[PDB]
């Protein structure tokens, strides 16, 4: 509350590590079904039904260009791209797969770098 506050936790490594997890994301072979923006002039269905598309390529943007107010928001947008994969993709399909797959991928490494 008003000058109550608890310990305050080193943040200032926050960019450069989100930014190492990105990384490896971005690299992780089952990466391609989430590089780019899905082409929603080519993609049947996706704009109606995805409100909020995301991203590696648009995340990778957002995070070089102080668009993150903070690690949280980061962890928000890059589970937003393993919901919308599920919301649009069947489990039993290589991008379904790809989408778990991941999820868990960065999970660990965000467990592992924060907790």
């Amino acid at each position: 509350s008003m000058s109550v506050k608890k310990p305050k936790r080193d943040d200032s490594k926050d960019l450069a590590l989100c930014s190492m997890i990105l990384t490896e994301m971005e690299t992780h072979e089952d990466a391609w079904p989430f590089l780019l923006p899905v082409n929603l002039k080519l993609v049947p269905g996706y704009k109606k039904v995805i409100k909020k598309p995301m991203d590696f390529s648009t995340i990778r943007e957002k995070l070089s260009s102080g668009q993150y107010p903070n690690l949280e928001t980061f962890a928000l947008d890059v589970r937003l791209v393993f919901d919308n994969c599920e919301t649009f993709n069947e489990d039993d399909s290589d991008i379904g797969r790809a989408g778990h797959n991941m999820r868990k991928y960065f999970e660990k490494k965000w467990t592992d770098t924060f907790k």
